[PDB]
């Protein structure tokens, strides 16, 4: 887990708790004098175990906990790697081009960074369907990534998500259906 995504998480954390909350987190979760630096790789366990910390404190659901964050993490992300998402034009370009652009070129920013397998296949009434496998199982994660997208674009979406590795799938399905967008009027 990069520490770019626990610099992120921190940002929230700080914003939402305060500082002196993010820093019980820290010492609590993580060994003495941790500093996430952005591209380094850190064990994904010191991320989890924060975030259900976190979601103990405000008594949420985890997976709810993970999705608000999934959401602040895509502008979290996009103002770090703006030349990244500044390739897309629209909400839909984007998420067609999470594997094959955008995770692509994380590749080549990141040594060795560890991602989830996505594929998005455009369907009729402006819908998308993405594949999403992974180790690590954040697809709501996921979920809020697009959300996050959505906001991004000033689009608006819902998601369907009935096929899920925690209900014993090898894989998620998200369906997502654009309401609108700049480029969306009646239909
Ligand atoms: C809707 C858009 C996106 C989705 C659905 C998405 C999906 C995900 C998910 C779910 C993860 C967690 C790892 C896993 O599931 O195995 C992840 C990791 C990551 N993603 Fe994306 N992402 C999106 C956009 C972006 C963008 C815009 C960037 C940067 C330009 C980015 C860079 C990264 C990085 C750096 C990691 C961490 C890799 C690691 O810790 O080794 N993602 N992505
Ligand atoms: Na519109
Ligand atoms: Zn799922």
């Amino acid at each position: 887990m990069k520490g770019i995504i626990f610099n992120v998480l921190e940002d929230m954390v700080v914003a939402q708790c305060g500082m002196s909350v993010w820093n019980e987190l820290l010492e609590k979760h993580a060994p003495k004098d941790r500093v996430y630096v952005s591209a380094k790789s850190y064990a994904e366990s010191e991320l989890f175990s924060i975030v259900q910390d976190v979601a103990q404190r405000l008594n949420m659901p985890i997976q709810d906990v993970v999705k608000a964050f999934g959401q602040f993490l895509f502008n979290g992300l996009a103002s770090r790697h703006t030349d990244v998402v500044d390739k897309f034009d629209d909400f839909t370009s984007l998420v067609m081009g999470i594997h094959d652009v955008i995770h692509l070129e994380v590749n080549k920013l990141y040594h060795e960074p560890s991602l989830p397998h996505i594929n998005g296949q455009l369907l009729p009434n402006n819908q998308i369907a993405l594949r999403y496998s992974s180790p690590r199982r954040l697809c709501f994660c996921a979920e809020g990534l697009l959300f996050g997208a959505a906001q991004h674009f000033a689009a608006a979406i819902q998601i369907s998500h009935d096929t899920c590795m925690h209900t014993g799938a090898d894989h998620c399905m998200l369906i997502i259906e654009l309401q609108n967008d700049e480029n969306l009027y009646f239909q």
